[PDB]
């Protein structure tokens, strides 16, 4: 059994917690955030967004204990200070957003861990990866990046398109939930001044790299991606609009029939595939990373496409965390 | 001055009733809903949107008087009953969303008024005019349609990339706010199975002409263009984003001069222009048709590029359904 740590208990930590506890090849021996143990206990029990925990919850002793298992909990600003080697944790889950280089990841290492996988992609050349798309690339590196929740929705979509038809050039759009950076009235974001704007109220446009990060993960298409996000008052679920020009012509339907056919394949468990009336709720707990929407996309002709793919952000991206954990501990 | 009436005193016909307010040329005689007058008063009066109403607002006999002057209020759910000329309404704003081909719309000119202007696209082949783009193609007709929000947002920026650089192709999605059609929870929508789902608590894809209908009022990019919509939970202000191919190569800074130039020429106070960082509420009650954005766009190429733009859904379009009724009575 892999045993892990969490950096920060936050959206994705406490999903990526939610993710390990029906995986037999995972354990989580530590958490670290900012909080008392009661409180990570009550961050845990209860969610707003995808409901009560389903397991048992107490503190003993200023632990948590998880269904029997005890979790050491710290409230270590600095992570050089976690001592992960004494309860045996061999690879960190990097996700407080804040350690997204290869110095300030290698605190961990400093601290005891082997590996780190950070959940956002890295401010530095640390390599990222994508399950299903560039994950067999890995080369034994301690230290690196599952990437974005968008890159990990657009990458496993393009690779098919591309291989298929071949991508000439393509833009994206997703229109993304509010997260945790955005603020509930108009307040303070010195670095993002449309992100300071209060969230329930606005669309707001932001900035992504993360269509030019699918030419990272997919080389073949470096150069010809790239793309911007919408913000708007949702509080999960979030969804891609590709517009795509193509190498070779396809009708939609032969679009559809591809990536179908690698849903059921190749893709299997990360792209998914649906023909029904779907709206963002649906896809909420959705553990894919892409999800194929048939009717809501739209062809102008037969090299000239409008895709469309839905990704629960917090949800598929916490699994494919773990999947990527395990993947670096076998390789 | 022109006298109207407005059949259908929603969104729209009160956005267009506010619009009027200021202009001197139009004069509203007459409005008709199911509703009684001090119901229609209250309506008037206040606005979750935009606000109290700055005029007074009266009920006397069973008419409105605002700012002095007397309304007739009707509540005929058959528009041929209207007796239009007994108030000397000569065009009507036809707006209750449900007379959108000749046959029904025709029934405002059998109760007596001599030109009618829907205020969405037609469900038939009734004309259709966008301000600033090919009014001047008008010729007299009795009956005709001022498009929809999202057509009045696009054309104008169409109309200027393809005269300077020239649309290859382009696909569109516009991100749109909340609408009267849609419900407040999950409720029924037969012919619209997406959009009976909750507002509030969901991005739901809808479909579009507004994308097709760009090519009936500019010739040239018939069949150059389509799109799709995503609805959102905020009440008003949209935005249109325009990924399209060039004919010739473009710098984004000389779309953006090209742009400007038509902000402050042909298309001054339709077509606007920002550079600031902004978000929708900023343009909550912002009388242009289509507000472009330079921040929030990106090129990938120099023929290659993806262009945004906002609208307020019910102010620009209810600002332009009064110019085309000046423009119509005038030529
Ligand atoms: N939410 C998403 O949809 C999503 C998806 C993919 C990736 N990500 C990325 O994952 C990261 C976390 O995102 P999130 O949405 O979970 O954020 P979040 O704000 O919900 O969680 C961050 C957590 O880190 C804790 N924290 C802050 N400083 C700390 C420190 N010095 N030591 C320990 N803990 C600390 C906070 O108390 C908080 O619980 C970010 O890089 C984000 O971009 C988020
Ligand atoms: N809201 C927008 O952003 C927007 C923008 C452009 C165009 N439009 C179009 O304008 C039209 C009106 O839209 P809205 O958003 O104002 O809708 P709305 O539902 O707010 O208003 C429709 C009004 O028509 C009234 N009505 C219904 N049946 C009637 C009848 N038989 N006789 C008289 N009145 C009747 C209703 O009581 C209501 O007040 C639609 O075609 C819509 O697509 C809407």
């Amino acid at each position: 059994t892999i045993k892990i740590g969490i950096n920060g208990f936050g959206r994705i930590g406490r999903m990526v917690f939610r993710a390990a506890q029906h995986r037999n090849d995972i354990e989580i021996v530590g958490i670290n955030d900012l909080l008392d143990a009661d409180y990570m206990a009550y961050m845990l029990k209860y969610d707003s967004t995808h409901g009560r925990y389903g397991g048992m919850v107490e503190v003993r002793e200023g632990a948590l204990v998880v269904n029997g298992k005890k979790i050491r909990v710290t409230s270590e600003r600095d992570p050089a200070n976690l001592k992960w080697n004494e309860v045996g944790a061999v690879v960190v889950v990097e996700s407080t957003g804040l350690f997204l280089t290869d110095e300030t990841a290698r605190k961990h290492i400093q601290a005891g861990a082997k590996k780190v996988v950070m959940t956002g992609p890295p401010k530095d050349d640390t390599p990222m990866f994508v399950m299903g798309v560039n994950n067999t690339m890995y080369k034994g590196q301690e230290i690196v990046s599952n990437a974005s929740c968008t890159t990990n929705c657009l990458a496993p979509l393009a690779k098919i398109i591309h291989e298929k038809f071949g991508i000439v050039e393509g833009l994206m759009t997703t229109v993304h939930a509010t997260t945790a950076t955005q603020k509930t009235v108009d307040g303070p974001s010195q670095k993002d001044w449309r992100g300071g704007r209060g969230a329930a109220q606005n669309i707001i446009p932001s900035a992504t790299g993360a269509a030019k990060a699918v030419g990272k993960v997919i080389p073949a298409l470096n150069g010809r991606l790239t793309g911007m996000a919408f913000r708007v008052p949702t509080p999960n679920v979030s969804v891609v609009d590709l517009t795509a020009r193509l190498e070779r012509p396809a009708t939609y339907e032969q679009i559809c029939a591809a990536i179908k056919a690698a849903s059921e394949g190749e893709l299997k468990g990360i792209l998914g595939y649906t023909e029904d009336e779907v709206v963002s709720t649906d896809m909420n707990g959705v553990a894919l990373t892409s999800v194929f929407d048939v009717k809501a996309g739209i062809s102008l002709n037969d090299r000239f496409v409008k895709l469309i793919s839905w990704y629960d952000n917090e949800t598929g991206y916490s699994h494919k965390v773990l999947d990527l954990v395990a993947y670096i501990s076998a390789h």
